[PDB]
């Protein structure tokens, strides 16, 4: 939606999720987002969509 326009989503190629806890492995669908901060789509994509800021770093995405 609007997370599309401001985020960067791709297959994954040591790195762990914030928000699962579990290590980004290959070929996972990840995003990173603006601030350079990297998530599984899966865990962040429904929660951004509503907050458009990073967990990690509070940093809005637009
Ligand atoms: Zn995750
Ligand atoms: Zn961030």
């Amino acid at each position: 939606n609007t997370i599309e326009r401001f985020t960067f989503p791709h297959k994954y190629k040591d790195e762990k999720c914030t928000i699962c806890l579990s290590m980004l492995e290959d070929g996972e669908d990840v995003r990173r987002l603006p601030c350079m901060h990297l998530f599984h789509q899966l865990c962040v994509d429904q929660w951004l969509a509503m907050s458009k800021k990073c967990p990690i770093c509070r940093v809005d995405i637009e």
